[PDB]
DNA sequence: TTTTGGCACGTTTC
DNA sequence: GAAACGTGCCAAAA
């Protein structure tokens, strides 16, 4: 929690668009991996961020 | 089924 | 007086 100007912003799209665009993550799953490396942001925040950056859900982009 | 939006609180500083 | 940041549950939407 209590991150910078975008320590979870400039990261949610920089890993998800690099892994498996044919098998996307979710606001829970991205919130989880971000706790393993230094962000420890919850799903409530990360949801509001993939909204503001530019992602509709990535499920709807993939399917 | 899965993924996600609206409402409210904690914190600190102005 | 108020903002800003992440964050707790609820139900809504595909």
């Amino acid at each position: 929690h209590m991150l910078t100007q975008g320590e979870l912003m400039k990261l949610i799209k920089e890993i998800v668009e690099n892994e498996d665009k044919r098998k996307p993550y979710s606001d829970q799953e991205i919130a989880n991996i971000l706790k393993e490396k230094g962000f420890k942001v919850a799903r409530r925040t990360v949801a509001k961020y993939r909204e503001m950056l530019g992602i509709p859900s990535s499920r709807e982009r993939r399917i």
